[PDB]
């Protein structure tokens, strides 16, 4: 919906490194990924949704449809299968690969976009705001 | 194949503006798109191919499989249907939207990657080289 559409700047991050350790990201790459403050750009054209994050080195983007499974190569190079849904006003994305799975939840909170990444027990919280 | 895999820097461009005029890109956007020298990063993971171009403002990326049609939102904001194939050592991509269609051909030439965009009569040539 039009609730997520826009450009966002990151403002906070919590327990991100432990979330990364849990998914198996390499030391040099976690250390790197945590030193940057990405921008999240979300838009929609018809029934097609787009999310792209800019960074001073790593830049990615995904184009998908709700409730339709697709193939994704993450920023950290994992070949996963994604399925994104609209569960009660929140964009719920589930990535699954090699028997494991993680869930990324995007939801509005006033003038902020709250993102919560979870990997069996560990949760990281990143708060965004418009730009 | 492993022939296109790598990072590329642009070195030349020819008749690009006329190619843009033909596809209907807006004046301010063509003027902008031509002042930048993008980088093309191509990689493969299993049967999944990835092409992403970096620029000091506009950054995009596509993930696809050969011979399988998919939905794409171009850098200039056109919602097109793409189909990419391997026609005799050349990556041939066809975009189609609103009764029209364009063809982008990527092929090797020594140590260069030659790209040729065509829109009924008009052809633009952009030459890349490794980085």
């Amino acid at each position: 919906g039009d609730a997520f559409v826009g450009t966002w700047k990151l403002v906070s991050s919590e327990n991100f490194d432990d979330y990364m350790k849990e998914v198996g990201v390499g030391f040099a790459t976690r250390k790197d990924a945590g030193m940057a403050k990405p921008n999240m750009i979300i838009s929609v054209n018809g029934d097609l949704v787009t999310i792209r994050s800019e960074s001073t080195h790593k830049n990615t983007e995904i184009s998908f449809k709700l409730g339709v499974e697709f193939d994704e190569i993450t920023a950290d190079d994992r070949k996963v299968k994604s399925i994104i849904t609209l569960d009660g006003g929140a964009l719920v994305q589930v990535q699954k690969w090699d028997g494991k799975s993680t869930t990324i939840k995007r939801k509005r909170d006033g003038d902020k976009l709250v993102v919560e990444c979870v990997m069996k027990g560990v949760t990281s919280t990143r708060v965004y705001e418009r730009a």
